[PDB]
Parts: C-alpha cells; structure tokens; sequence
C-alpha cells in the first residue's frame, strides 16, 4: 500500500469539468486513489480525517516550487520502435536535403500506405517474444518520462502480450489490442481484396481480452481497433460492432486521414470511411476516431449525432505531410459544435512529438487558425490530454483528472527557473518553452515511477541496451538490413 | 572602450566530434565535424580529419594554446539571428502579463487578437514615447539586459529591435555587456487611428522621429566591438505618415542601411489603412520607396496580388513569427497563406520571435512551428526541411538584417558565433538528423553553449560571466519602480506579485 501523500504548495491544474486550478494548491492520496483537492487549507481538514496510523507515516511533499498535472492520457498511439532503422529512421543521411514526399505525404500514397499496414501480421510473427518485451519497454518508457500515465494502443507493430508485460513492468496504465486488417486496396485491382477472415481477426481480440480479463492491478484494459477503413471489410466492422456491444467495450480506428482517402475508399468499397463504419453500427459513443478531418458534411453530421469522439495529432501532421488540421479545418469545427476532441502523439519509429509538444501545437495552431487565442486555451489543451482523451478511451471512471475518487495519477514539474518567473500560469510558460523532458515527477495509483526525470525502478540505460539488442536482431532478421549498416550505428550510440 | 567589457584575445579553438550544421549556401551538415575559429572568426569547418589538417596549418605559437572542445555528444549549430524583436519586459505587470487570474477560463479576444482591434493597437504603440522617456536610465537598463539575457540564453547571438519600449542607449549598453550582438532602432510612431476622426491624427513630426534614428546611428558609429549596428524602423504602417516614409527612404538611401516595419499583419488592417490613410500598408510604403530589397517586413501576410508582386519585384524580406500567432490571436499563416506562398516564389522569408512582456516562444520553438505549420499547410514534408528551419533563424535573418557579411553561417571568414547543444539522452538516440531531434523534443533551454566572437557566454546552460540571479533582481527592482509610477499599477497590487518570486 502507498499509503497517504501530501502534495501541497504548488499550482494544482486539475482537468476536473470545471477545468479547476489553485494557486497553493494541494493534493491529498491515500492509496491508489487522490481523497482531497483544492486549497491548501482545505485539504489539510482531509489530513486531519485520516486514520491515525495512516497520518503518522504521511508523506508530506513540498511542491511550491512546481506544478501538479493530472497524468498524461494517450489515446493514441502505436509502437513503432522495431522500424528504427527503416522508417524515417536510423540509416538517413544526416543531411536532409533530396527528402520527397512519401507515405502518408502529399494527399497520401494509399496502396502503399494499404500494403504497409497489411504486412504488420507477419512483421509481429518474425518478431521474438524477448525482441518484442524489450522493444515495448523502452517504446513505453519513453512514454511514461514524458508524463504519459494511461498509454492506449490503436494499432502496434509488436505483440500484444509483450506489451502488456512492459506496461505490468513499467507501472503505468495501458489499453492494449491487437492487429486488424483483412482487406488490402492494390494497384491491380478495381475493388478491395480481402486478404484474411474477419472473424478470426475478432478471435485475436477475443483472446487478448481473454489474457488480460483476470488482471488485478487495474491498470490494464484493452479496446479493439481497426488499423484503417481501407483494409476493413463490412464483415470485420459488424464483427467489431457486436464484439464492442456484447463486452462493453470503446472501440478505436483512423478514417478521414487523408486527403486522397475518400476516392480510395469510393474506388474499392464503393463508400467513404465514417459512412462504412456508421452502416456497421460503429458511429456511436464508443468510437475514437483518429484524425477524422476529411468528412463531409453528412459524416461530421454522423460523428455529431453519435457522439463520437476524434483524437488528434496536430504536433506531428506537418513532418509526416499530413494535412488533417488546416486543409479541412474539421476537427476544430466539431469541437467548437461540442464534439469530444482529445490530443494524441500517434507514433513513428524514433521519439517524436510527446503530449506536451501536441498540447502547445493544438494551443498555437487552432487559435492562429480562428483569430481566436481562446478557441483552445493553455487548460483546454491539458484537458483535451487528459480528461477528454480519459473520456474517448472510456477510462474517465478512474483516471484524467484530479478529484476525490479517481486514481492518485500525476505529474510535477518544476517552475522555478526563468521561463516561469512572474507568470501567475505557469501551464502557459510549460507550453511556451518547456516539453516533455521537463516532466519531472510521475506517480501511477500514488507510486511515484518517475522522479527528477529519472527512473525509480526503471533503469533507463539497461532498458535501452536490451531494445538496441533486440532492434539489432530483427532489423537483420526480420526485416533483412545488413548488419554492415546496422552495426556502425549501434557503435556511435552515447553510453 | 572594449576592454570595459571583455578583456583578451580567444586564439585558437577546435570544436570537434559533433554534428556541424552550418547553414551555408549548401546547407551543409558535417557528421562528426568540426569548426577551427582563430580568435573572432571560423578558419575552417567541415569532417574532422579535413579540420585537423587546417590545425596543423596554424601559426605554432596559436596551435601551443589551442583549446580543443569535445562536442562527440553534441550538436554544433551557428547562433541563432533573431532580426524580429522587441523589448517589452517593462510592460510585465499589464501585457498577457503578472496581474492575470492563474484560471485562463474567463479571456476574452482582445487586442491583435479577432482580426485586431486597429484603434486600441494604434493608440497603444502612440504611447510608447511618453513611456519610454518615463523610464528612468537605471530601469532601462536593467530592464534591457535581463530581456537580452533571455535571448542569449536561447542562442541569439545576433539580435534585431525592430521598436522596442526602452531606451536605445540602455540596449546598446546591455549587449555590449552581454557580448552578444544587436542591432538597435528608435521607436517610430507619427500618426494614430482615433476613433472619432476621418483621417489620421499627426502625432508629433516626421523629422522628430528621423532626428531620434539620427542620434542613435550617431552614439554606434564609434562602436569598435563589430558587435552594435543599427536599423531604423517604422512601429506599424498605422502609425506612419507620408513624411515619416519618405524620411525613412531618404535615411536608408543616404547610410546605406536596411529598413523594418511591420505591415500586413492583421485582417482589419486593410479596411482601417483605406479608412484613415486612404491606401493599404504595402502600397504606402512602395510610394515612398521604402518596397527593396534594404526592407525587413514583420508578419506580411494580408497582401493583395498587386503588393505581392510589389514585394516580390523590390526582392524584399519577410519577418514571420509562426511560434506565437495562435496565443496573440494573430492569423498571417494560415487565413491567407501569403507567406509561405511568397517563399515557394523565391521571396527571403526568415523567422523570429516577436515579443512580448513575459518569456514566450523562442527561436527554437519557432523553429518547430515552422517545420510543423508551412508542412502541415501544403501536405508536403519537404517545403520546410529542419535545415531550412535553421536557415530561416540563421543565414537568412542575417541577410535580411544585412549582417550576412559577418553572421548567420559556419563558414571560413564569418563570425565565430556558434551554439552546442547536448544530444546524448533518450530524444536524439539512433537519429543520424540531431536537428529533427531538436525541433521534435527540444527547444530554448536545451541552447548548453554559445559562443559569439570566439569567446563563451553560456556553458552548461548557465552564464559564465553573466550572474544569472544578480540580472533578476535588479530587472525585478526595476519593473516595480516602472509598473508602480509609469503604468500607474498600485503597489498593492505589484508587491504580493514580487513577494511570490522563487528565488
Ligand atoms: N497517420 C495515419 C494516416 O495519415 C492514415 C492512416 C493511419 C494513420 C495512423 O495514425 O496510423
Ligand atoms: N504582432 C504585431 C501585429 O499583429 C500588428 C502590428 C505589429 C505587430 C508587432 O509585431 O509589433
Ligand atoms: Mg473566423
Ligand atoms: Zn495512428
Ligand atoms: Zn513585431
């Protein structure tokens, strides 16, 4: 048991639904659970509530020096690492200069970005189980250092298992799932082919949820996803949609991500992405929809009607060549009509954006986009990172704000230094000029995992050796680099 | 003198096992590079083995004494030449500033914020010179040196005022100090926008303003550092009249100098400029001469097709500031798309910071803003590169400050003006690109070294002959004796605020 803790003295953002902050203020835990929030004063009446014996072994930390953060919730994100040394990774030359358009580039390169992820299935089976445990840890170490407490996969080019076991090591909070594509959108053909049974597809699903039901930590959940309505058939999206019904699940996938998406999907499905998945039964509370901005008018009405909710990635479009903020400017137009809209990383192969870079890109680049410098406020991003994205993963009972009853899950960081000095909101100076390194401390369930940016249990370098191991072995294996390009890069890494 | 600021010669350093971005014509990047400087200047720069060969070339006395710096777990960039800024940090209490509720919940759009309140900025930048000659010399100088610091801090090496609320001479004064560079302007305001008129009410005369430009460029032509220049400016074509336009033309003309204003700013801009000045910003300054290639225009954004081509026909410059627009309610990235669209028709577009009264975004940060933004915009990765980010915030904000002879690039005969920044942690591992690490995962504080004229000023991102607490407390002491008689803000109101401060 954690027993209690006192956090007193520092600005207290609480993402509660008035989206709450105190100045001086304090944040009682007693176990795995926050039992007192608000002025200092008020919160040292709960001390005075405490068991005797529970109040003699407090934990009293002076945090005036810092801001309190309800733990980092993302509700969107894929493990990616083993593809260090392929995608936009580890063997480009330093110099930037010939890069193209590519991929998910210029409107997007939908048989390639179809083929891509079709592969992921036989990508995961090459991986090994200790590859794939040491590939995860680190991947979801990096999270949790940059504040992420309750990490959600919508899609992972790992094994399931392996990444639970990382979270279960970690002692952070995961949604896990498993990989989903049977239909695959070729050159060579008019319509989809399909490429493997829906429902066995489900029975992967049935079994992870099968794994994981008897967990007793509360810290591991799961949700399933399709990777992409491109590689969807109508038998895979009924299929979700009595999975998600019959188990009371949230249910994730990508659709409106791209500007060339929507004549892909009339090409091969003979139906856009939000109409297929609103015909299948999935347009409803349940559904996290990642980008989600090209929908026409009729789809934004659907997402509207089913309260749907989009996750989106604003810190990472512009590298990737997205165009799913500007080109559109859906997402913003459904938030400001009062549709769920939570920020996420999404993910690549090395570190990208975390959720502290994605809340100043949503905060800059929304309000820039309305002449509006309240359209996303500094506590609106945090919300949209927390509660919000709490509430699209459907984990809002327990975690993404600070309130009496929900987990003890949260983040310090200090605000003692010059980009602070004189600002009565220093969440405004964090989304300034601070990000995710600057996360200082992270409990999970009132146990402190992360302190002065350094691992408490986690010993950052031994789990960095293993993944640069593990990344060595299926990089020549699996995905048949040679070693002779490999290995002098392993040789430059900084011990 | 000089030696009342800095004392000795650098000779010789090698910079060597890093990552060398010299943001050179080339755009070259070195993988295990390194940069020889020989006391103010870059000798050699290029692959460590090519380097060592040039040290080996040296005078023997020079090569006793060199000072090699391990940077194998850094990254090498030139210092950052921040030619958009404006020293604000009197305005602390009253600007988006000390006095707000810690809840944002209640803000209003307000000022440059809804397309911009045209009649309240004007009337605000009109008043600048009643405050600053308010300001007394010792606030103006602790004022300026704590606001230069935060820049140096972030890697500025080279800074531009493009109208700053403080005195000229107290900025000159605090670079010198510093040991960074800066070029200083005059803030230039003849005209406002009152509401209750049908044009333009002159506040004060053109030759007025030109004599305060003519008295600054006077006090640094004696200047033997190599680090003070100066530009005029214009605050905002607002505020401008004829006769100060056609002043500013016959001063750059006859000094040889370049020019600043901001312009094309706004949304409301347009409709105010035809209502009080009977022509639009860009037009006005094109009659006036002032559209060539000598003008740095800040933000210029809200142009019509015909002053496109103007800008586009004079090979002017544009200032662009992506990191801040959103929190100011700004919209001259996306609302028009001008800017980008003028760099893809091959106009000089840089990047800075602008400012405000409290830290905001950096060059850093506006870096990633950029590579993120004009990306995102066009569905296309590649219309700004992490290179092209630096060369915006480098050699092209030197040329467009025409200080390119000297800064704004790591090549043989420039300044050594340089940063390191440590890449050894979790965000730069296996990246053979440090600097897309950087724009990812960094920003301002992660600057650990800078390095301007050969000589240190920042080393593990702390001062080594700036006292980091001393420059505080005295800029702390000089806002309250500012905000309190100045800006008329009641003592009880400022204490409880300094009382808070964590020292
Ligand atoms: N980023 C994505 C995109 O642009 C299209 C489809 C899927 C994704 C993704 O986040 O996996
Ligand atoms: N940011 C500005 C604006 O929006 C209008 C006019 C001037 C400025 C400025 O940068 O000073
Ligand atoms: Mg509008
Ligand atoms: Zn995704
Ligand atoms: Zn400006």
């Amino acid at each position: 048991a954690m027993g209690a803790r006192l956090i007193t003295g520092g600005t207290v953002y609480t993402a509660d639904a008035q989206e709450s902050v105190h100045a001086r203020g304090a944040v009682l835990t007693v176990d795995d659970k926050v039992v007192a929030v608000g002025p200092a004063v008020e919160v040292e009446q709960a001390v005075q509530a405490l068991d005797p014996a529970v109040r003699a072994e407090l934990r009293r930390l002076d945090a005036s020096r810092m801001m309190v953060l309800p733990g980092f919730v993302n509700a969107h994100w894929h493990e990616m690492f083993a593809m260090g040394f392929t995608m936009r990774g580890a063997l480009r030359p330093p110099s930037d200069r010939a890069d193209q358009v590519a991929f998910m580039g210029g409107g997007g390169d939908m048989h390639q970005i179809s083929a891509t992820f079709d592969r992921f299935d036989g990508l995961i089976e090459a991986m090994t189980e200790d590859e794939a445990r040491a590939i995860a840890e680190y991947s979801m170490w990096i999270q949790l250092r940059g504040g992420v407490t309750t990490l959600g996969d919508m899609g992972s080019l790992n094994r399931p298992l392996a990444m639970v076991e990382a979270a279960r090591r970690l002692g952070m909070r995961f949604s896990a799932s498993t990989w989903a594509s049977d239909a695959v959108l070729a050159p060579d053909r008019s319509r989809f082919l399909r490429t493997r049974d829906a429902d066995t597809v489900l029975a992967s699903f049935e079994a992870l949820l099968g794994a994981v039901a008897a967990d007793p930590t509360g810290r591991i959940r799961c949700r399933p996803n399709v990777s992409y309505v491109t590689n969807m058939t109508d038998e895979l999206a009924r299929g979700m949609a009595e999975l998600v019904e019959r188990h009371d699940l949230p249910f994730a996938t990508h659709v409106g991500a791209l500007r060339n998406e929507a004549d892909a999907m009339r090409a091969y499905h003979g139906e856009t992405g939000v109409r297929r998945l609103a015909e299948a039964g999935l347009v409803d509370e349940r559904l996290m929809a990642g980008h989600s901005a090209f929908l026409d008018d009729q789809e934004q009405k659907l997402m509207l009607a089913g309260r749907a909710h989009i996750s989106h990635s604003p810190g990472k479009y512009g590298p990737s060549g997205e165009s799913a903020l500007t080109e559109t400017g859906v997402v913003p137009a459904l938030r400001r009509a009062g549709l769920d809209v939570s920020l996420s990383t999404d993910a690549a192969a090395l570190p990208g954006a975390g959720i502290a870079e994605t809340m100043r890109a949503a905060w800059q680049m929304y309000n820039e986009m309305s002449a509006d410098q309240t359209e996303v406020l500094p506590t609106d991003a945090l919300a949209m990172a927390t509660r919000i994205a709490a509430k699209g993963l459907r984990w809002d009972d327990a975690v993404g704000s600070l309130e009496p009853g929900k987990q003890a899950d949260l983040l310090l960081v200090r605000t003692d230094d010059w980009r602070y000095l004189l600002n009565p909101r220093p969440l405004e100076s964090f989304l300034w000029l601070a990000g995710s390194a600057d996360v200082d401390t992270v409990i999970v369930g009132g146990r402190t995992l992360v302190e002065g940016g350094r691992g408490v249990e986690v010993d950052e370098a031994a789990l960095r050796d293993r993944y640069l191991q593990a990344l060595r072995g299926f990089t020549t294996r699996a995905l048949r680099v040679p070693a002779e390009a490999v290995d002098p890069v392993l040789a430059e890494v900084a011990r």
